[PDB]
């Protein structure tokens, strides 16, 4: 795979061999935490230009390639928005190449010969859906070409939709690539594009998920749009046990509690889209405990300190570890009646074998021994917040989501609630 790199960008250059030339347009802008983070807007400035080297324009019957990049599309909110196929990445000259277009809950790949016969993959997601995992969130798009046998599109390393491409002829693509939403009705349309690829051979299943898995950075935790975690930012929670629920706090101090209260708001525009509020309940803040790095990016294994916010005031999120029973009920305490009550969190992207798991919040006790994962347990048809190990020791056994699968949900500008 690293042989058959022809294009790589990176925060912008091409760390390929062939070294392609970037152009960057006024109204392009880089992500102030992850700057290989590119966003682009319904504007002609808003441009990324990518000059392939004579070598590796595609002129073929026969070669095979692939494309992978990751991208996050913003929720369609208006009807401006419906019936409307916009390229985004293009790479055609004369009516021959290939591209990437997007319509209403749809990513596209075309791919047109010299005679104007063209083929077409797509992945369709729905907008009328409890929670989603492709709206506004990073998507890792994967496309693989086989003139012989398929085009194929990949999902976050899964097979979506594949097509015979047998009856294609020569196809002569461009020598640019152009980043750009070309054809948009939308004026508030955009996209968040990053790690864009391409690669002389048809990929297979093992190399698509060893690229998901590295690129994924698996040591940095993730919010739920899949940007990094971060300290120092509010964020709603989502359960993945129970995603109908959000966590309210019943009474600060010890003997108060942090519970799961449910059903959530819907949102909704007609015939656009129906989903769960993701902006409800009690706000958590991450804060820096332990690490010695100077950002502000939350790392796997770090210790940190996690507040709540309860009527527009911060809180220490914590238990007495001595009370009776090993659920041990969360408590909302004021920071400075903490003492030395169990409140050191490791948070957690994944395991020493570097497998992931959901569960993001390991409590431990003023000696360092695990509490547990922070979960829930039900006393008596309340569902409150707890930490325990049974979560610890059943991670140990599987991936699957349980009570401690946890998402931060911060407010994110694709995702607007009335
Ligand atoms: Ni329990």
């Amino acid at each position: 795979i690293t042989n058959a790199s022809i294009l790589s960008i990176v925060y912008l250059i091409d760390l390929s061999r062939y070294g392609a030339e970037i152009y960057n347009g006024d109204k392009v802008y880089y992500n102030s935490i992850d700057k290989n983070q590119i966003r682009l807007i319904n504007l002609e400035s808003s441009t990324i230009e990518v000059i392939l080297k004579k070598a590796i324009v595609y002129n073929s019957m026969y070669e095979n390639f692939s494309t992978s990049f990751w991208i996050r599309i913003p929720k369609y909110f208006n009807s401006i928005s419906l019936n409307n196929e916009y390229t985004i990445i293009n790479c055609m000259e004369n009516n021959s190449g290939w591209k990437v277009s997007l319509n209403y809950g749809e990513i596209i790949w075309t791919f047109q010969d010299t005679q104007e016969i063209k083929q077409r993959v797509v992945f369709k997601y729905s907008q009328m859906i409890n929670i989603s995992d492709y709206i506004n969130r990073w998507i890792f798009v994967t496309i693989t070409n086989n003139r012989i046998t398929k085009s194929k599109i990949y999902i976050n390393g899964r097979l979506i939709d594949q097509k015979p491409i047998s009856n294609l002829g020569n196809i002569h693509a461009s020598n640019k690539i152009m980043f750009k939403l070309d054809g948009c009705r939308d004026p508030h349309r955009y996209i968040v594009i990053k790690y864009f690829n391409l690669f002389d051979k048809e990929l297979s299943e093992k190399e698509i998920k060893d690229l998901y898995d590295n690129q994924s950075n698996s040591g940095i935790l993730k919010d739920f749009w899949g940007d990094y975690l971060q300290y120092d930012k509010s964020y709603y929670m989502l359960n993945l046990y129970d995603p109908n629920k959000y966590v309210d706090v019943n009474n600060v101090g010890i003997r108060g509690y942090m519970y799961l209260k449910g059903p959530r708001d819907n949102v909704m525009t007609t015939n656009i889209y129906l989903n769960s509020s993701l902006y409800m309940g009690t706000k958590f803040i991450i804060k820096k405990y332990a690490s010695g790095n100077k950002d502000n990016i939350v790392r796997n294994n770090d210790r940190v300190y996690i507040n709540v916010v309860v009527k527009n005031k911060e809180y220490r999120l914590a238990t007495n570890a001595s009370q009776a029973g090993v659920e041990k009920i969360l408590s909302a305490l004021e920071i400075p009646d903490v003492g030395n009550l169990s409140q050191v969190v490791v948070m957690k992207s994944k395991n020493d074998q570097g497998i992931t798991n959901k569960c993001k919040m390991n409590l431990q006790d003023n000696n360092g021994n695990d509490i547990g994962f922070i979960g829930f347990h039900q006393f008596n048809n309340i569902a409150k917040l707890v930490a325990s190990n049974w979560y610890n020791r059943q991670i140990e056994r599987s991936s699957r989501t349980l009570g401690c699968s946890w998402e931060f949900i911060p407010v994110d500008d694709g995702w607007r609630e009335r």
